[PDB]
């Protein structure tokens, strides 16, 4: 699974440009995202989608434990 801190740092470094972006999910869970000429096999569905979306979907798996 991709988590929220690498997406955050590839859109920071300038590999995902731009509102929309390729991504590859399994079992509905976004497991990489895919760059321009980047290759997918076969069994991968690849999918365009809103970078603020998948930043919600990622959030999914972070940690939000409040209490102390």
């Amino acid at each position: 699974m991709l988590y929220i801190d690498e997406f955050k740092e590839a859109i920071d470094k300038g590999y995902i440009l731009g509102d929309t972006v390729a991504i590859v999910r399994k079992n509905g869970k976004i497991f990489d995202y895919v760059l321009p000429h980047e290759k997918v096999r076969d069994d991968e569905v690849v999918t365009v989608e809103r970078v603020e979306e998948v930043m919600v979907e990622l959030d999914k798996l972070e940690h939000h434990h409040h209490h102390h």
